[PDB]
């Protein structure tokens, strides 16, 4: 089966990623859609249970631009992207063994506002 999938804002581009349960580890391709640097209009991509996204985009937001608007050391957060700009990208590759069939995730972006919008969920499947 395969073990990456594409994703970008259009929103994200998808809000449902399906990762095979075959898979040791998988990839996420983030790229940005539009004509604004990073600190004016970011994304990232950051995944966690569901139970754990409020607090982690919350923290996230709280400690800023130079962290990424990621919380240090956050160990709630399964893996993610680095925040990128306009005409980046950035990939994230992590070990499958780190998700469990029947867990629910959820994949987001911490960019201050972002994550009402660009959010999905992740299933081992
Ligand atoms: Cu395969
Ligand atoms: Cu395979
Ligand atoms: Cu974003």
């Amino acid at each position: 089966a395969e073990c990456s999938v594409d994703i970008q804002g259009n929103q994200f581009n998808t809000n449902a990623i399906t990762v095979d349960k075959s898979c040791k580890q998988f990839t996420v391709n983030l790229s940005h859609p539009g004509n604004l640097p990073k600190n004016v209009k970011g994304h990232n991509w950051v995944l966690s249970t569901a139970a754990d996204m409020q607090g982690v985009v919350t923290d996230g937001m709280a400690s800023g631009l130079d962290k990424d608007y990621l919380k240090p050391d956050d160990s709630r957060v399964i893996a993610h992207t680095k925040l990128i700009g306009s005409g980046e990208k950035d990939s994230v590759t992590f070990d499958v063994s780190k998700l469990k069939e029947g867990e629910q995730y959820m994949f987001f972006c911490t960019f201050p506002g972002h994550s009402a919008l660009e959010k999905g969920t992740l299933t081992l499947k």
